[PDB]
Protein backbone atom coordinates (compact mmCIF):
# COMPACT_ATOMS: atom_id res chain seq x y z
CA UNK A 1 0.00 0.00 0.00
CA UNK A 2 2.64 2.57 -1.02
CA UNK A 3 2.26 5.69 -3.19
CA UNK A 4 4.29 6.97 -6.16
CA UNK A 5 5.93 10.05 -4.63
CA UNK A 6 7.33 11.17 -8.01
CA UNK A 7 6.69 10.16 -11.63
CA UNK A 8 9.78 7.88 -11.80
CA UNK A 9 11.12 8.33 -15.35
CA UNK A 10 12.75 4.94 -16.07
CA UNK A 11 14.70 4.65 -19.34
CA UNK A 12 14.73 0.85 -19.74
CA UNK A 13 11.55 -1.16 -20.41
CA UNK A 14 12.25 -3.38 -17.38
CA UNK A 15 11.55 -0.76 -14.68
CA UNK A 16 7.84 0.06 -14.98
CA UNK A 17 7.42 3.86 -15.10
CA UNK A 18 4.56 4.81 -12.75
CA UNK A 19 2.82 8.14 -12.03
CA UNK A 20 2.24 10.10 -8.80
CA UNK A 21 -1.03 8.47 -7.69
CA UNK A 22 -0.76 5.10 -9.47
CA UNK A 23 -1.32 1.73 -7.75
CA UNK A 24 1.83 -0.29 -6.99
CA UNK A 25 2.07 -3.42 -4.82
CA UNK A 26 5.55 -2.82 -3.35
CA UNK A 27 7.46 -6.11 -3.02
CA UNK A 28 10.77 -5.96 -1.12
CA UNK A 29 12.21 -2.84 0.55
CA UNK A 30 15.37 -2.84 2.69
CA UNK A 31 17.33 0.45 2.84
CA UNK A 32 16.22 3.47 0.77
CA UNK A 33 17.45 2.06 -2.56
CA UNK A 34 15.52 0.51 -5.47
CA UNK A 35 12.82 -1.90 -4.32
CA UNK A 36 10.78 -3.80 -6.93
CA UNK A 37 7.01 -3.36 -7.30
CA UNK A 38 4.30 -5.56 -8.85
CA UNK A 39 0.95 -4.31 -10.21
CA UNK A 40 -2.16 -6.27 -9.16
CA UNK A 41 -3.36 -6.64 -12.77
CA UNK A 42 -1.62 -9.01 -15.21
CA UNK A 43 1.57 -9.68 -13.21
CA UNK A 44 4.27 -7.32 -14.52
CA UNK A 45 7.32 -6.21 -12.49
CA UNK A 46 9.10 -2.83 -12.29
CA UNK A 47 12.11 -1.73 -10.22
CA UNK A 48 10.67 1.33 -8.44
CA UNK A 49 13.20 3.50 -6.57
CA UNK A 50 12.33 3.87 -2.87
CA UNK A 51 13.17 7.58 -3.15
CA UNK A 52 10.18 7.93 -5.51
CA UNK A 53 7.71 5.99 -3.33
CA UNK A 54 6.43 6.25 0.26
CA UNK A 55 4.06 4.44 2.64
CA UNK A 56 0.89 6.52 2.16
Amino acid sequence: TFVALYDYESRTETDLSFKKGERLQIVNNTEGDWWLAHSLTTGQTGYIPSNYVAPS
